[PDB]
């Protein structure tokens, strides 16, 4: 079934609204121990989690599909993943639910290097490109972000040990602190133009915000989690995805649910309200539906939450965490183009392109090279506003070779239930925030990928809080 | 309460059997049912938490007095004496996810500190000599003989095992799962100095447990690629962190979930002799003739330990192959608590003259004293439980002249009839040729254990991951 969220475009039709995916659910609704507000992958956990153990759930969403910030669209027998992507086995809560379902063969690495161009493309300014080896490539990374990260003599091993824990070191506190731009004024004068251009545009493809909006010590955070190494980033953020899709994936832990018997659903059902009640809380759309239940699991992200009355108000904390927002703004769009030795590409265009970090990322099945593009706060994109400038800035990431057959993208910041892309924060808001973002309210569980302790933004992140808001609930029932 | 297992020595009580773990359950029992589970390791525990928690009526049934199986710690004089598997690591999927689950993920210590003491590592390769090195000097040499044992492909194994979890996604890895260790170091021999080789062997058999000659060269990759292809990551992986109130701890956490659904029915002591599939049920019988009737049965008894067990049907020509073969791991581990301070800092390596050939500083007890980890293997092995002296003589040869043993303390897994080895660790061509027939059907009678898991084969964290299989495919019904 077709979505309302994603973009398409192709040369013959324009620009067209709504794109397929098997997020797509299906009756859209079959109608309480528990509500669970919200059908990403934490939802989902938490929903699978409890159904399993013997409650009576209903998940309330916003859209037509499951997935939320994660989901794919098969256009022409290929997934197109609309926002979140890559999977590793170094990645607990992904990984345990990949095995358990049976999908740990049913990945694809999405960099190929054995036939093509085979060339990493760095162009620092419009006029200009520099060509290099993926060998070369990988070396002006380690390099740049050795000096990024090395703050400790350990880079990091010293000062964020148990990334889990981030006070353990109490010292952890003063980079979190930090933003991106206050640490490479201290390493600059180090670095060539090539590593600075590689270093920015690598950590703020990881952040989607600004040098001078986002957390260094988040950023430490990431590289804590993937080893403290280069590879060990590349090996858990952009390695390998699932061959049918993230949705294929959604939709395991929605037929397991389902499967109970003790799954009650309504989609297209934004949630305007969640009251405290008298052992009890009531949850209101919109529309002025209302539904109630012993507990709620609230999934709604950080930068969707100041839209929502909550009885009684959310605590100081929760406050300052949702005005300020967090500062990923990540514009990322698909791009199938007529040159097939563009497979082992890779490009970095930076500062002066709005699209700054692209790889080729696939094969269609109609045999056309697939490009996924990257661009952030930084210089940003709107790609759904002026095609003619998308389409400008896709073939900046390398002028003068190929032409685009269709664009495929789904605008996060635009997009009213998620306003934003992962999560990732400013100097200081973590060290401060989390704690809050994370505490008791009543009978409502927040539960989301945005205040994981672990792989904190990731789909994984989302899957250990999903698994805490289950216990959470069931430890208060039962 | 004081289990059957493990052993303790000091100089005023000599050697004692049997020793503390909260891995013991007290009473033994408390009793149609769903499932049996029989063994109540990482496996057993994680199989029957989730049946329970899922609406199964469940039995386990176990040989032993205790829960944990081939991993369990005893608090002596308030310290968790690991006597079995011990290490964990956020890469590790399955342990990881139930640590988070139970919210142990900030209840863990580090194995290492160099922040006092001798700090530095003392190699002996042979017994009237040592070279003494910083830590620093330590990884490096590691580090550097690794590369060599592991550049096969041009990127340490990067290319011909991408994905771990499918070795044959690859077909060139299995000439490697065919290898042996000396078949590998015997390609790179001219290149290895004697620290270099020295420092090389005695890793990859504290791995394996077994032999130069009967250790798997692509199992050592396979582990290898699972840690994220680096020195620095298999000891991250291998052997960094540790939970601070004993691994016992954390097995009882899966036993009171298990326990607290009301739907778990349990016989410690229980030692299972055969187990008979019957129309749409299973039979299962006791040593001293008990018997016991499921619909299906979640078997997870250690490989080598299954040839003990009458089935039938009998099992298949792959599974036979597998269970008389034998994995080699015969791993030796003793905890010693010494009397030196400075030691906390310190490591060694004894290499191949030694019944122990490699240790750590692993800890610091509340009396004060320094707790020493060691290990040996197949290589040059040592009973540890047969003559204190030999034992003490083993200890005390990793580092001469430094320090007086207060107390000992171990398990022997070799000798012990419900494993009959450690962790897993196979022959050259064995995980090739067995794998998936140790991983297939039979009947009603579903086979689970660390010894044949995909990822983490051998760990923790391997028993979980086949645990989480067991529950799911038990429906099933
Ligand atoms: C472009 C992009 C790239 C990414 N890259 C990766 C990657 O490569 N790997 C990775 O692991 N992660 C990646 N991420 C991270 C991302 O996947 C998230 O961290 C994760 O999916 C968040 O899941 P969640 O369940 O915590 O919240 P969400 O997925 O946002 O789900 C919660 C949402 O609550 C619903 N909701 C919102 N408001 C309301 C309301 N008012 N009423 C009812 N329901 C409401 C949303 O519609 C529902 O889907 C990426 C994300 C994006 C956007
Ligand atoms: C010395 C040592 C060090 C190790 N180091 C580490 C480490 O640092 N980190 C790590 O992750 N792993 C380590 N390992 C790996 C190890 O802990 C195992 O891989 C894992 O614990 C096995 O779990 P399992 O539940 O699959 O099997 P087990 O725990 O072996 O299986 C459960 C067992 O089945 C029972 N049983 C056997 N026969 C019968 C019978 N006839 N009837 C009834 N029950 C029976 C056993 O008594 C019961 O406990 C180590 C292992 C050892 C021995």
């Amino acid at each position: 079934m077709t979505s309302r969220d994603g973009y398409q475009w192709t040369p013959e039709t324009g620009l067209t609204q709504g794109v397929p995916s098997l997020g797509v659910i299906s009756p859209p609704t079959n109608i309480w121990d528990v509500i669970v507000i919200g059908g990403g992958y934490c939802g989902l956990t938490a929903t699978r989690d409890l159904t399993v153990a013997g409650f009576k759930t209903l998940l309330l969403e916003a859209r037509d599909r499951i997935g939320g910030r994660s989901w794919s669209s098969n256009i022409d027998g290929y997934p197109y993943e609309m926002g979140g992507t890559w999977v590793h086995w170094h990645q607990s809560h992904v990984w345990r639910e990949i095995t358990r379902y049976k999908m740990h063969n049913a990945l694809s690495p999405s960099f190929n290097f054995s036939r093509g161009v085979n060339h990493f493309q760095l162009r620092t300014n419009p006029t200009t490109s520099t060509y290099m080896t993926h060998e070369a490539e990988d070396e002006l990374l380690r390099s740049a972000l050795h000096k990024f990260t090395n703050v400790d003599g350990t880079n990091g091993r010293t000062v964020l040990p148990f990334p889990h824990d981030m006070f353990y070191v109490p010292e952890f506190r003063k980079y979190d602190e930090m933003s991106y731009s206050e640490r490479i004024d201290q390493i600059r004068d180090e670095l060539s133009l090539n590593e600075r251009s590689s270093l920015e545009a690598f950590i703020l493809l990881c952040s989607g915000g600004t040098l001078e909006n986002s957390s260094f010590g988040e950023f430490l955070h990431w590289w804590a989690m993937s080893g403290y190494t280069y590879q060990g980033c590349m090996d858990c953020l952009m390695s390998y995805k699932f061959k049918d899709g993230q949705s294929a994936f959604a939709r395991r832990f929605w037929e397991e649910a389902a499967g109970t018997g003790r799954l009650g659903y309504v989609f297209g059902c934004p949630v305007r309200s969640v009251v405290n009640e008298r052992d009890a809380a009531r949850v209101t759309a919109r529309d002025g539906r209302e539904f109630v239940a012993k507990r709620v699991v609230c999934t709604i992200p950080l930068n969707v939450l100041s839209t929502i009355q909550f009885s009684p108000a959310l605590s100081t904390e929760r406050i300052s965490a949702m005005q300020a927002g967090h500062v990923s703004m990540c514009t990322k769009v698909h791009a199938e183009v007529d040159n097939k030795d563009m497979r082992s590409w890779t490009g970095i265009a930076y500062p002066f392109n709005k699209l700054c970090y692209a790889i080729g990322d696939g094969t269609t099945p109609a045999g056309n090279t697939h490009l996924v593009c990257f661009g952030t706060d930084a210089n940003h994109i709107q790609p759904d506003e002026d095609v003619r400038e998308t389409l400008k800035a896709v073939g900046q990431l390398a002028p003068g070779t190929f032409g685009v057959k269709r664009l495929v993208f789904h605008n996060w910041v635009k997009d009213e239930f998620a306003k934003g892309a992962w999560f990732f924060s400013r100097p200081g808001m973590v060290s401060e925030c989390l704690q809050g973002l994370r505490e008791k309210h009543g009978g409502v569980v927040f539960a989301n990928s945005d205040w994981a302790l672990g792989w904190r933004s990731f789909i994984d992140g989302a899957i250990e809080e999903g698994t805490r808001a289950a216990r959470v609930v069931l430890e208060e029932l039962g």
